[PDB]
């Protein structure tokens, strides 16, 4: 439950959904940038924010709803990891 080993699995969930079956293993990275590539709009999107609503119990308010904190799958690292540590009252 480190964040990491999940974050991974964040990837196969965006290929399968966020993608579809169409899913272009080829191009699936951390470093690759989903919102530039229009892998991420709007529409799909969503399913970020429930995914680690339900997954890490926190959901991306949608004031942090952009394409900045939306990138890639390491520019939503640092968006998850840091409302985890806001979210902490621990
Ligand atoms: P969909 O996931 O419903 O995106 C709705 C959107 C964020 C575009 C809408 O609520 C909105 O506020 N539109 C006006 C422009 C805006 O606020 N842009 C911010 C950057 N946009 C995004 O990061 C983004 C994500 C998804 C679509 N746009």
């Amino acid at each position: 439950m480190d964040g990491e080993e999940v974050k991974e699995k964040i990837r196969r969930y965006i290929m399968e959904d966020l993608i579809g079956p169409s899913a272009k293993e080829d191009e699936l990275d951390d470093q690759t940038p989903l919102l530039e590539w229009g892998i991420l709009n709007s529409m799909n999107i969503v399913k970020l924010m429930v995914y680690i609503r339900d997954e890490m119990g926190v959901s991306i308010p949608s004031t942090h709803i952009t394409g900045k904190y939306f990138k890639d799958l390491n520019a939503i690292s640092r968006t998850v990891e840091q409302l985890k540590a806001e979210s902490a009252l621990e």
